[PDB]
DNA sequence: CGTTAAAG
DNA sequence: CGTTAAAG
């Protein structure tokens, strides 16, 4: 379910912008990781590989 | 440094694609979270808010 | 040691 | 910020 380290995302946002982070922001970041991983699976399989690589995460 | 839950990203990729996940893939996912959070800070500040919200993470 | 509760 | 879970 939760694919981001909430404490570290909040520490980064507080330190860089002096701002809080909503529960829903954490949810969007987790869903974003999920979709990157699933599209990374498609890309590695399309190339016949058994490993998702950095080049499979299109950003 | 590491903003993704590595064990859960690897579990997701293994379960969904029967594939391994490279060290460099985890690094790209962490860098992707970092850039989303920093762009989220810019968006919330531009709107004069003290909270990064779901609508500040443009995907 | 990051997450979840709830003491101060 | 101490307690409760569970990632590393």
């Amino acid at each position: 379910e939760v694919l981001v380290v909430t404490s570290k995302v909040k520490k980064l946002i507080k330190e860089k912008g002096q701002m809080n982070t909503s529960a829903e922001t954490i949810d969007v970041l987790s869903k974003a990781i999920e979709q990157l991983c699933l599209k990374g699976v498609e890309s590695a399989k399309a190339d016949g590989r058994k490993t998702v690589m950095a080049r499979d995460i299109v950003i």
